[PDB]
């Protein structure tokens, strides 16, 4: 195998993700890398300065990584990756056992691990203190979710994940009663406690409260982008992060040799917060 | 009214420390993510656990290799 130089450029097959790519176009038409902006185009073209290398952002229809059944079940990124039909796939995906064996990772550089959101809903002297204290010591007994164990006995609360991603997978091959309880609910009612888009579940928090089982960023950074809801508790697991990166690839190399270079000066630590700076709680 | 609520708050804590405490039952600490228990590294217990198939020592040894 050779390497052909002749302007480097590169297919960079992406979806929608906030606040990581986002259309820019209102203002006057745009297309090709112009035709976005945010966090993951900001690391292109810092990339993009740092090898000489072109890219171009083409979009998909489908932004998931497909489901893993018994059989072998692909979808969006890891297909293309596999079929090395698409050079770069800058989609960020998190690193777990499984995917490891059909596309290269990059080494983590923010961790992370599943977190949960919560919606906030915002003689006659002792008969009347003790009829009063006996249900206060019932609203003392109520609390549905003060960890995963907790949400996991108890279904009047809805909670549900986003469609293809890594924590059903995660579920499935845990054998503790938590994470199985929490499969078995997701696969009941006929996936209709599961989103197909975060925006779905993002009006299912709006409308009532509905928890999602998914990674601690997003839910921190609902939390920075709305004051009615806070993250609850730490991290349960910790697994890895990347950038999706051909199998084998030459270039996956020298892509993560310049992004440690950035990681060394931190830079991605103040860009990161240029990103971390919004509306919500005052 | 505002001194009857304190009472009736009052009336309620005296129930519930008797109605939740003390208990420190082997289950209830592991079934629990309040109270954090584990034990020494590379000991016998991890072997032990490891090598039985009980549920409990399955859900304790899972709660220690937990959080990696």
């Amino acid at each position: 195998i050779t390497d052909s130089l002749a302007n480097r450029t590169l297919i960079v097959t992406t979806i929608l993700e906030e606040p990581y790519v986002m259309y820019r176009k209102s203002d006057k038409p745009l297309y090709g890398n112009d035709r976005f902006e945010g966090y993951c185009l900001d690391l292109l073209k810092e990339l993009s300065n740092i090898l000489g290398f072109l890219y171009d952002v083409k979009l998909v229809p489908d932004g998931k990584y497909g489901a893993q059944n018994d059989k072998g079940e692909w979808n969006g990124m890891v297909k293309e990756l596999i079929d090395h039909r698409a050079d770069l796939a800058v989609a960020p995906l998190t690193i777990t056992y499984v995917r490891e064996k059909v596309i290269d990772f990059s080494k983590p550089f923010m961790t992370l691990g599943i977190s949960i959101l919560y919606r906030k809903p915002n003689i006659i002297i002792s008969s009347y203190t003790a009829n009063l204290a006996a249900f206060l010591t019932v609203e003392r007994m109520e609390s549905p979710i003060d960890s995963a164990d907790d949400l996991a006995k108890q279904t009047k609360i809805e909670y549900g994940a986003v469609r293809d991603g890594s924590t059903m997978t995660f579920f499935k091959k845990s054998k503790i009663s938590t994470y199985e309880k929490m499969w078995a609910f997701m696969s009941s009612r006929q996936q209709s406690a599961l989103v197909k888009n975060s925006d779905e579940g993002i009006q299912r928090v709006l409308t009532t409260d509905y928890a999602l089982l998914m990674e601690s960023t997003s839910i921190e950074y609902v939390t920075q982008r709305n004051c009615n809801l806070t993250q609850i508790g730490g991290l349960i697991d910790s697994k890895g992060y990347g950038v999706g990166t051909p199998i084998g690839s030459p270039y996956r190399d020298k892509i993560t040799i310049a992004i440690l270079q950035l990681q060394e000066e931190g830079k991605l630590h103040m860009m990161k917060e240029k990103w971390w700076r919004g509306n919500g709680c005052p």
